[PDB]
């Protein structure tokens, strides 16, 4: 039986940069919500866009005071009693800032933690939500953190730098943390105690990976645009290559992230053409 290519289902954006409520400008991250809504860190509009409703809406006003956003890069939905959103952006000191917003966009608090003001600085290369509602971060030093935003507290952290060249995305499923390695063309897999388990993929299968997610059955999906077409490569939970899907309808480059929706639709963000793309289930 034949297997289909990737096919576009829906979009947010116009394939060109803009400042209007239907457009993005150099967007740098996104997340799924508990509904069909998708939130986008719309970097050069200094806002988070919420798409999904007939009329999109936005979180934040531009700036560096509490509740304002400045070059937001990542947005993470934390599952719990109610959904809350972490936004990572640039603070007034030019360094990483983390803020918490509630489900309808109101500012809650700035996340102030020792882990966010280290001497060495913190540049976040990947962020996701853990299954239990924690914020999962990977930094450019190779440190991996799981953060309870309420205490706030680092509940666990470890050093991935022996194996990890450069993180581009991260996902957690069960007790395992999967990090796409943009430098080594593979996925690095760890336990939450920091034990390295295995790598998945290789240059011939997962070149320059930019996104990862894990399906409800534990299959690992890894996205790249090497050669200027989106590819989604599927691995079994043990790392066996299953199938590589290609998007042939049009060219894409400089994509960021990957998420599987509950319905199976596949989501990535194209920074190059300022557009979020949703594809039919694989
Ligand atoms: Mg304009
Ligand atoms: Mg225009
Ligand atoms: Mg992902």
């Amino acid at each position: 039986p034949r297997v289909s290519d990737l096919k576009v289902h829906s979009v947010f954006g116009t394939s060109q940069q803009g400042s209007t409520i239907r457009e993005l400008h150099c967007p740098s991250g996104f997340c799924l919500s508990d509904t069909d809504d998708i939130l986008i860190a719309d970097t050069n509009n200094h806002r988070v866009v919420v798409c999904g409703p007939p009329h999109p809406w936005k979180i934040g006003r531009p700036g560096t005071d509490d509740g304002q956003l400045c070059f937001p890069r990542k947005v993470i939905a934390l599952r719990g009693e109610a959904v809350r959103y972490v936004v990572l952006d640039k603070g007034g000191d030019g360094k990483t800032r983390a803020q918490i917003f509630e489900a309808r966009g109101e500012f809650v608090k700035r996340l102030n933690m020792m882990a966010l003001v280290p001497r060495g600085g913190i540049e976040v290369s990947a962020a996701a939500a853990t299954p239990n509602g924690q914020l999962l971060l990977v930094d450019t030093a190779g440190f991996v953190y799981s953060i309870d935003v309420d205490a706030p507290r680092v509940t666990f952290w470890f050093d991935a730098s022996t194996q990890l060249g450069e993180a581009s995305d991260v996902a957690m499923f069960d007790n395992l943390i999967y990090i796409t390695d943009f430098k080594h063309h593979c996925v690095q897999v760890y336990t939450s105690e920091g034990k390295f388990i295995r790598k998945m993929g290789e240059p011939s299968q997962t070149p320059y990976p930019i996104g990862i997610d894990v399906s409800k059955a534990g299959e690992v999906l890894v996205a790249d645009t090497h050669g200027n077409h989106l590819h989604v490569v599927v691995f079994s939970p043990e790392g066996q290559h299953i199938h590589s899907f290609t998007h042939n309808e049009f060219r894409l480059s400089r994509c960021v992230g990957l998420r599987i929706a509950k319905s199976g639709h596949i989501v990535t963000l194209c920074k190059h053409n300022h557009t979020l793309f949703v594809f039919k289930p694989l």
